[PDB]
């Protein structure tokens, strides 16, 4: 059993520090900003083993035969903002809608990320996203890349979110 996952959201908010935490186990200091790649991993959810098939866009503008096909047959997808920049928060609002416009559909599997709750110098708060996650009817996760913190549960929300929508 697979889950074909889709990492998006605005450049620097930790899309990249995210997958590899998962992926690696490690915080990336540094990560090339225009690099895309999908990762593979097997896990255990709820008691059920699983291979996760992770693509972490960076929003090139080369085509890539991979990236339609994981736009196009991807079953959830990660909206990635960070807590210190609100220009990644208002930006949300753009993935989404690329998203539904992918899939031709409103219920499609979504988790919104808050990233980078390590740093003190929060500008979004958390009723904001919240009230934005309520709005799209998905669940809100706070996460740091850098300390793990919410990082399984962002992953293992989303596929809890799949599994709801495969009945
Ligand atoms: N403090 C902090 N820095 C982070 C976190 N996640 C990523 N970063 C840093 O934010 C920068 C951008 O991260 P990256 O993963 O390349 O973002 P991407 O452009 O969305 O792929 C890098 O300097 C990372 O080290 C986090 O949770 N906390
Ligand atoms: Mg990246």
């Amino acid at each position: 059993t697979e889950y074909k996952l889709v990492v998006v959201g605005a450049d620097g908010v930790g899309k990249s520090a995210l997958t590899i935490q998962l992926i690696q186990n490690h915080f990336v200091d540094e990560y090339d900003p225009t690099i895309e790649d999908s990762y593979r991993k097997q896990v255990v959810i709820d008691g059920e083993t699983c291979l996760l098939d992770i693509l972490d866009t960076a929003g090139q503008q080369e085509y890539s035969a991979m990236r339609d096909q994981y736009m196009r047959t991807g079953e959830g997808f990660l909206c990635v903002f960070a807590i210190n920049n609100t220009k990644s928060f208002e930006d949300i609002h753009h993935y989404r809608e690329q998203i539904k416009r992918v899939k031709d559909s409103e219920d499609v599997p979504m988790v919104l990320v808050g990233n980078k709750c390590d740093l003190p110098s929060r500008t979004v708060d958390t009723k904001q996203a919240q009230d934005l996650a309520r709005s799209y009817g998905i669940p809100f996760i706070e996460t740091s890349a850098k300390t793990r913190q919410g990082v399984d549960d962002a992953f293992y929300t989303l596929v809890r979110e799949i599994r709801k929508h495969k009945e």
